[PDB]
């Protein structure tokens, strides 16, 4: 599934990311849209082997099970193909994990090069909320 830029703002907050470790809603869904284009779907292979997954291209490194990671974690105890369902639920809950983590948002690439130190809140504008 695409996400409309609105449609997943109110997903997102009703799932409990606005302001969820002091990160506004637009800061997720700036993340959303430059990790994966609002694409549930979304898949890109990094160089060590391991596999970014779904609207937040969560790590199987660290964060999920995809059997071809060797030498990996599951911190967030799913397997990775539960990151590309059409409902976010599963992204949203690891995603928590992984922003608690002690780094915050920077775990993501994107938003620490694309969205940090912007105005955010734009990517949250006209929305209902």
């Amino acid at each position: 599934k695409v996400f409309g830029r609105c449609e997943l703002a109110a997903a997102m907050k009703r799932h409990g990311l606005d302001n969820y470790r002091g990160y506004s809603l637009g800061n997720w869904v700036c993340a959303a849209k430059f990790e994966s284009n609002f694409n549930t779907q979304a898949t890109n292979r990094n160089t060590d082997g391991s596999t970014d997954y779904g609207i937040l291209q969560i790590n199987s490194r660290w964060w999920c099970n995809d059997g071809r990671t060797p030498g990996s974690r599951n911190l967030c105890n799913i397997p990775c193909s539960a990151l590309l369902s059409s409902d976010i639920t599963a992204s949203v809950n690891c995603a928590k994990k992984i922003v608690s983590d002690g780094n915050g948002m920077n775990a993501w690439v994107a938003w620490r090069n694309r969205c940090k130190g912007t105005d955010v809140q734009a990517w949250i504008r006209g929305c209902r909320l």
